[PDB]
């Protein structure tokens, strides 16, 4: 039940960017979406070692959760919003693979990517 080393909140390498989007996807969209009832199991990397699911990374090869996603948009990781739209799509994606339809965990993920898309459905210029 290894689990991976979680995905880089930096990489010298790559550029880093700032714009009003991305700064509104950390303080409106990350900031919001943590706090609902259903966020908690997608607020840090999934560790299949405490959780019990030694397939899951035998099934997910691009892990992706809130807590490293609140770290990128700290370091200014991301380019655009764009790039940051993806990790999220990748964490909602990444739930109804490893698992299946009408499950408890996909349930909160369908709730939380509506209220992901109600708020990038309009950004800032
Ligand atoms: C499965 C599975 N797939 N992705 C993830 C991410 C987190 C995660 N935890 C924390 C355990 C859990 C199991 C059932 C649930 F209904 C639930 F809410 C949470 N489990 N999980």
């Amino acid at each position: 039940s290894m689990n991976p080393p979680p995905p880089e909140t930096s990489n010298p390498n790559k550029p880093k960017r700032q714009t009003n989007q991305l700064q509104y996807l950390l303080r409106v969209v990350l900031k919001t979406l943590w706090k609902h009832q259903f966020a908690w199991p997608f607020q840090q990397p999934v560790d299949a070692v405490k959780l019990n699911l030694p397939d899951y990374y035998k099934i997910i090869k691009t892990p992706m959760d809130m807590g490293t996603i609140k770290k990128r948009l700290e370091n200014n990781y991301y380019w655009n919003a764009q790039e940051c739209i993806q990790d999220f799509n990748t964490m909602f994606t990444n739930c109804y693979i490893y698992n299946k339809p009408g499950d408890d965990i996909v349930l909160m993920a369908e709730a939380l990517e509506k209220l992901f898309l109600q708020k990038i459905n309009e950004l800032p210029t």
